[PDB]
């Protein structure tokens, strides 16, 4: 009882976390994928429970790095039970999501948590590196840290549904285009959404001073202005500067130039998709999610 | 190569082996192994995945805690930032994962994923009491204080006793030597980290719980704790008052107990000169 | 213009008398004047008294609450600063003390001591709780409500029955209207926005209001109401986050239902009483919020 | 048993302040005072409680007023127990005081009480209005004001004293010479000692911003400069702001001035005290007072 | 060459974009229908004016904490403080560069001469607001004629060392300093319809004492409340409108207002007297219409 | 009429200024030069106060733009009257500088005058970027940004007495040889100790100086000054630290081995335009900063 509820205590900011919109996608997402794993319901129910845990204890993680404020339109957890409450809480779901990896029965599973783990720190350490560095990234090294930061959790849940299926062809392609896709649509509609209260807030991403992908293009595609890099460097939550860079941001094409990139990057996965066999599941995700742009 | 990314990430865990303590670790190792006899090439791996997750959380916990000084050098998140330590310290934790799947020990990983879980339930009920305001018991307090040391403490020695015939016992001594170090650490911060950072981190240390149960007509701890404030006059406030309610001596009397528990402890399991010589060399603070 | 001191120092007194409320005092004093029948002279200085007793508590209040804004206008201490506004309200206390002296009823000063000493009982349990971050029960809500509330409600009707033949315990109703007025003023801080005080003004004070306390102890499996009080913060999407989960554990109906029971309960005191028309009017439109 | 609880919980701020040095100094006043009114201890005892009460309660006020960190080298009581906690205390103790006055059994303790009370007030509005007004007062205008602070909690004493003895020669000049006596040698205490932390922090009244003897001599002596009045406005705790104001004053011979206006007080104080028959109890008490600017 | 200058000259680009180089143009051409300044000399003169007029606007938003100028962000707020001040302080000087192009002895004469003017009437408001010490309309009033009269003379003046126009046409350039000055006072506390030049109310964040405000003070000396809403400087919208519901209700709108009207009906008179100006004159009845609403 | 009370007002800043220490080593300079200019006193005596006046509102100006605490052991100016203040009182003394340049009767004063100050607001500028834009120099970008910060006024002065002199040899290379000696002497202090400027306030102003600029090439592999600068903080124990890790990679030898080598190269630069030893013994007492003995 001791124990229960000590644990119950500790696990608070992740059931506040549970309430939030995302888990249909996540579902989607894997059944998607099993029309080519055919895997056991068994083992998936453990697997898609550990990437649930995993994924929303990155989430926990990743606010309080980015001194966000609003998440799927809820309150960041640490706005709420704290920062010390929620790191600590967040880091017990880390070791819990072992325990639960743990009971795949498959010696090659520990190890593709700590690689896949190991390759998501990655990502994130260097896309906060740039940040509180002031050093923006180029276009292809942005992309190749997503790629990590997306693909750390992308690859243990795939990775570990494939440990248990028959389909063996190369998966990681096709990971790799829908994590661009989420985390630039993400960044195209952090900045291009107004009141559509979607998930954050007004221009959370420039009062956080981060490097996204209409922010980079901008800078690198304006270098006779250091106006976006000075704006980033303020961290301010000041509409009226906010609305000027978003301004900006359009005037240098930087929003036209990502809607064509997302409608590239959903053109090829169309091709992956089909090139695996088609995924009338997953072909019809894309196309939902490419309702964002144009 | 693209071996610059690994620097990176790992800039704020080389910051802190600067720090003095290894020492400690390694003595305490080479203490334990007095008894435990592990082959060195399995007890290297354990030393270095003991340091990596005893860094790495603490690395956290200065955050969790708001510290700024750590045995004289300034907190890594006062240097990197806070987001940069979290993510490297997080980063350490799943390396030194991947180092305990070195052991090729099918119980290794498994040992692992108790005393971890157990550590995060200490700083949680730690974190938790002084979050939400709720003083402990001293029956609380240690109970929370035998699971956030006996996490790296029987990690440690659990993965010593991996590899060992010496199959006797240890956890009254682990248990003994884990509440003596905090309750030390707890002394320490007060009677002599800066000025009393745990009072600005409004912690719950064992010092302060006493005075706060011993004399229940004054709230003056609570509410200072509640306060989290860097005056100086106000922290020498509060340690004048703990000293006065004798908060102090009790907590020196406590340790003068724990010190015997340990030395009964150590003889009990056939005596450790290098263990016993290590506990008297700090027991020297509370005398 | 010899001592031009007293205008310095009744500055931030003449800002609050600006504000909506005297309106509910008058006709408050006017319905138990139909059981008490106070002589008009008396009854002059007790409004006077009780209206600066009253305005110069909130002008304390605004301060210990951290508000920001009260009946639609800016609190005194956000224009004339909070040292200021403390001066002038412990003025306006003992301004009211001299004026108690005028109604020569030996037993005016003892009233006055006694009813102001309950008050501060009601604040400090009220501040006590919030700022030592231990949620109150419903009965040890109530019963501070009934010393805050009661403190000015028994000093007007206390200092009207010295001077009337109605010697009829009231005391019952003066609680009963007490409680309907704050668990009334608490459940409006939390179901609106605009009129009064800002949005949810009293989750940013970190206050254990009724709403939340039912929440609190309705749901022990959650800390979320507690840990949002202890932030103080003024996010807006923190606080409608709060108010709907008050609202989806039913702590919004639980005091609509008290605040109704209450009203009921008042009927029942005012009919024993011999009735009071008046009266029985004031809660009918008082009870409109509730719906 | 309860309620009683309730009052101790509420007292607490108050119970802090009495463990601060002061009590002796009160004591000694109603002694030497008593040498002329001979007031019955029946009495008298009461007179002392509601002075103390009253007194203490107005310095919790006042330090929360003034931004104050240290009274008599204790943390101000909202320091510790917080600004609206200590407010409610000490209004509290402000009528619980009247509660103590109304044993007296004197129909004109309650008027006494009412008209003292009311003249701190004014003195206490006055220095606040001064200070949050940013208007400095003239040398006249100031002491105006502290015979007011001062001698409402003065005239509370000794004129509740009077109502039961048979002196009835006039006291109100001693007890405004005190009064100043009290308030200069506060002001130039709190600017003129040492780092010693004997009763205030370093130069609060520079960080409280108020206008104090010294700080008034130098902004009149010297009103081709603004530097006083500037630092004043600043309401810093840059020590090395502060020393530099400190150096200022002395250069501007301000402490001086201080000293002698003070040593003046000490010289009347003697002719009052000997036109009122003389009190060596008195004497003593301002010739251990006057120690301190000598 | 290695011209740093780009990287310098960033903040005043930055400004070149909000609004109001067209009233600068018109005003030059309404004062040279009586100077008749040659081309060459006349294209410099208003660049000299341009650079100077929006340097000072530049230091002049550091210096007032404004958050908003024409609706476009404070410099400042997007490159910082320190860089501002140079860049403000480099266009000075970049400014006395190209007036020595003039050719004209006394030329630099007039610029140094000018300029300190507008900083005795820059330093009068800095004075008085930072000192809290509010000013009779009076010396309101002449601080306004040393810091608009700062730019306008140099401006006219400069123009006037190359016109055989000999008349003096200081009384005018002072009632439109009045007016220009008091026109703005007005916009930025009674326009809460739109965010068009500053943000709501910014003047009483500022704690300046501006017409509006100085009126409502000296008007009504029994309350101290704008005095104590000017200290506090604050960003709470509910204080600022209650500030500008006592405003209105002591009739400080109104009397700036008819402040305002009266200096439109002066300038007219004295351009009149001057010979008349159908293009200043157009201007003037242009600007008039805010108030007449 | 006759109201100088506005000058006080706006003057009280730079008063308070020349209060602090330095007019010393500025007298001693001018004297130096002068063996070689021989300058007639009349206008030597004009070219001392514009250089004063220019220089004094520079470090007005350079306090605010570093978010400095202390100057020469006084606190800086806007720590008492206020940012807005100062920065007008500081621009203003520009422009009366200029009105004393326009004294000196020479027709290449202002001209001289002009470009000192856009050189001067060069370097500065290129300082404060590459502070606040967070993209440490390299030694040679540093070295020739300090050359056109003290160029400016090293420049102005000499260059002004050299209008007024018969000697025409060129002092520009000793000149700059001098300006880096000052600046770098300036760094090396502000983090090893003169008297002047708070603990370590350079790493809370976040600037690259030439001690810290070691440090972030010599180490390549390290973020740490970097990210130390970045935090903008006071606390002592971080400074200490940087300190620390500074000396242990040798930033502060490798600066005093550079400034002994100015020292070389002034004292060469010196003997060859005739010999100086009034200035031999100038840099002879400045350079006991880094000498072990
Ligand atoms: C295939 C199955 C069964 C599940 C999918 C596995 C999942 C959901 C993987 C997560 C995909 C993803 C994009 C992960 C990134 C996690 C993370 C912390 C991203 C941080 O991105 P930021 O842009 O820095 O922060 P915001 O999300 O607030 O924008
Ligand atoms: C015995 C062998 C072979 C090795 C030693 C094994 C280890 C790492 C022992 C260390 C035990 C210990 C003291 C663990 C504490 C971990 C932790 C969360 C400390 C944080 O404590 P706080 O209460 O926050 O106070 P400090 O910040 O001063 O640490
Ligand atoms: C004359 C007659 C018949 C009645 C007089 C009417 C009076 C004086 C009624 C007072 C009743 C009442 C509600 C008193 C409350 C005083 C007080 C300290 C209010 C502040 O408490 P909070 O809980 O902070 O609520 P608010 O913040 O909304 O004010
Ligand atoms: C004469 C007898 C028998 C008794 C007298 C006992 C008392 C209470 C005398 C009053 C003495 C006094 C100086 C009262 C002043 C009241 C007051 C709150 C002054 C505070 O003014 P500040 O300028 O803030 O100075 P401090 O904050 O340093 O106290
Ligand atoms: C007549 C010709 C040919 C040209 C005139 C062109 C100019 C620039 C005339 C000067 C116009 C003017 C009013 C200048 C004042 C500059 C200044 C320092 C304004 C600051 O006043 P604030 O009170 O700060 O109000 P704002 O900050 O909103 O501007
Ligand atoms: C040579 C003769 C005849 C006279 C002396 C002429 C002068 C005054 C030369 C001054 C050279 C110098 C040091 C110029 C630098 C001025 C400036 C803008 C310094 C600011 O740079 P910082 O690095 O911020 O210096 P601080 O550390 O003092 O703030
Ligand atoms: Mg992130
Ligand atoms: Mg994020
Ligand atoms: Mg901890
Ligand atoms: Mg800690
Ligand atoms: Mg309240
Ligand atoms: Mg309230
Ligand atoms: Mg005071
Ligand atoms: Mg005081
Ligand atoms: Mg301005
Ligand atoms: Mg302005
Ligand atoms: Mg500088
Ligand atoms: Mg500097």
């Amino acid at each position: 009882k001791t124990q229960e509820t000590v644990q119950r205590i500790l696990l608070e900011p992740y059931k506040y976390l549970l309430q939030l919109p995302g888990k249909q996608v996540r579902t989607k997402l894997s059944q998607a994928f099993n029309h080519w794993l055919k895997v056991p319901e068994d083992k998936l129910q453990i697997i898609i429970e550990v990437t649930e845990m995993l994924h929303n204890a990155s989430l926990l993680i990743d606010d309080i790095e980015d001194n966000s404020k609003l998440r799927r339109g809820f309150p960041v957890a640490h706005s709420i039970y704290g920062i010390p409450s929620v790191i600590n809480s967040a880091n017990y779901v880390y070791f819990l999501g072992l325990e639960k990896v743990l009971t795949l029965d498959h010696q090659d599973a520990v190890k593709l948590f700590t690689r896949q783990l190991l390759e998501l720190h990655q990502g994130q350490g260097l896309d906060i590196y740039w940040r509180d560095n002031y050093t923006c990234p180029t276009e292809e090294e942005y992309k190749a840290m997503v790629l990590q930061k997306t693909g750390g959790l992308f690859g243990l849940a795939v990775g570990l549904m494939q440990l248990f299926s028959d389909y063996k062809e190369d998966l990681k392609p096709l990971l790799n285009t829908l994590g661009l896709f989420f985390q630039i649509r993400d960044d195209y509609a952090n900045l291009h959404s107004k009141e559509y209260s979607e998930n954050k807030s007004f221009c959370e991403d420039l009062t956080e001073g981060k490097f996204s992908f209409p922010t980079i293009h901008a800078i690198w595609s304006r270098p006779e202005s250091t106006q976006v890099q000075n704006i980033l460097c303020q961290r301010t939550e000041n509409i009226d500067i906010k609305k000027y860079c978003v301004h900006y941001l359009e005037d240098v094409g930087s929003f036209e130039y990502t809607r064509n990139t997302l409608k590239e990057l959903e053109a090829k996965a169309y091709k992956q998709i089909d090139a695996r066999g088609g995924n009338p599941e997953l072909v019809a995700l894309v196309k939902h999610l490419s309702k964002m742009f144009k």
